[PDB]
């Protein structure tokens, strides 16, 4: 019962209210976006207390990845040797999602290679595509373990799709919020 | 270095230190909550206002589906037809998240059932699960579209996992936020 001219009319209105539409959903989105940093902020000087506490258990880290349903099927044996190193593991987020995040891995002098600190980080390229990058491991003569799985510490080459990285998320995600259930073990 | 006392009260005060963590991951899961929830009620009279601006575009509704990726592989010929009756749209999504969402479908006269709307709900049961329940049709003598793929309106009926149903989740996420870019079609 409408003309075509009242038709064309109602279709750019409901154009316009899209737009309107779309204006609320960009607020919403901010809105939450600023909730997640405000919280960022207030867990970290949980997580710093947490680094403190960790330090007094030996090898946290290496029984929280062997227990974990992911991580572990990356793991092999000297994988897990080398692990025992691992004093400290870190997660930064950074406000600006364009910059991403990092995951810090601190090892104790060890007979692999000779960083003391291994790093992955996670961006946003020019494109606006996820990325990422990673701090150059030295190893040691005749011991790099990426010389039968490939070895764990293959991850901190691999960028061929940051879109995906399953693990970083984990590790983000998963691990980092609560890395206790995964070290602790019941006993019988 | 530390004794195996020492190394216990460090695992008592990390499991403190994650229940901080998680009073904090529940306040930021509410403040989120609310966010949308204010949004919600900013975004209705808009919803409103396009709805009686789609009373003056024939057939918005069907065109709108029939150009729908997802949508369209679910509507059969006759689904079809009986679609060009469909008049209105509305998702409602209520605050109380156990109350999940419903879905209306208003349709004018028509030849194969007698109800004015059809409705599609989404809940959780007592148990905590997702679950759903239906308008029943009633349909004509002789115009059953449910009795080849299956009929379209078999999804009323259709609670076998309101878990998944993609079908709501598609029509309340994508095509109820913008069903006008699938009803406009370029020219040429
Ligand atoms: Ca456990
Ligand atoms: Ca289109
Ligand atoms: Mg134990
Ligand atoms: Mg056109």
């Amino acid at each position: 019962g409408t003309s075509e001219k009242e038709q064309q009319e109602a279709i750019e209105h409901i154009d316009e209210v899209q737009n309107e539409i779309d204006r609320l959903n960009e607020q919403a989105s901010e809105e939450i976006l600023k909730v997640e940093q405000k919280y960022n902020k207030l867990r970290q000087p949980f997580f710093q207390k947490r680094s403190e506490l960790i330090a007094k258990i030996p090898n946290f880290w290496v029984t929280t990845f062997v227990n974990h349903p992911q991580v572990s099927a990356l793991l092999g044996e000297e994988d897990e040797e080398a692990l025992h190193y691992l004093t400290r593991v870190e997660v930064t987020e950074f406000e600006d999602i364009k910059s991403g995040y990092r995951i810090d891995f601190y090892f104790d002098e060890n007979p692999y290679f000779e960083n003391k600190v291994l790093s992955k980080e996670f961006h946003l390229n020019e494109s606006g595509d996820p990325s990422s990058k990673s701090t150059e491991i030295k190893w040691k003569s005749g011991k790099d373990l990426t010389k039968e799985p490939e070895s764990f510490f293959t991850w901190f080459t691999d960028h061929s799709d940051a879109g995906a990285d399953e693990l970083g998320e984990v590790i983000k995600d998963d691990i980092w919020p609560n890395p206790l259930q995964y070290y602790l073990v019941p006993d019988m």
